[PDB]
């Protein structure tokens, strides 16, 4: 007895992809598996970037842009939840 | 000793004055190494930012590629020139 359907790789992957496309421009909070609050600034094909420092909560004097991987997410080397 | 167009300075803002102005049209970039540049590309500069600047590769005429992608750069990049760049009309 095993993780069913929606844990596969491909199942996951498609859920990641679809899930940061349809909160681009929204708050995200992120973790390095000293969490972060970050705002999803740009959603593209194999990347998408976010912006932290400057979300009301976790204001920081530097304000930076990385850019993720949809990688760093499946592998759960980044841990990510959608804020509404 | 070379100008003052040459300090740091003063090719950081014109660095900046150039890609903003040069926003949503292409860009001929490539890696510093040798004399015989390598590898050049084409890209579209689709975004420009504070800190930084995303330019889409792949899908400028004359420089078609099977992959598109993006990829971000800094403007330190251009200071240090780690990357090269050219404005294309």
């Amino acid at each position: 007895q095993g993780m069913s359907d929606a844990f596969t790789d491909v199942a996951k992957m498609k859920k990641i992809k679809e899930e940061i496309k349809a909160h681009e421009g929204q708050v995200v909070e992120m973790t390095l598996e000293k969490n972060r609050l970050g705002k999803l600034i740009e959603v593209y094909p194999s990347l998408f970037i976010v912006e932290f420092g400057d979300v009301e909560g976790d204001k920081q004097v530097n304000v930076y842009v990385e850019s993720f991987t949809y990688s760093d997410i499946l592998t759960e080397k980044n841990l990510i939840h959608y804020l509404d």
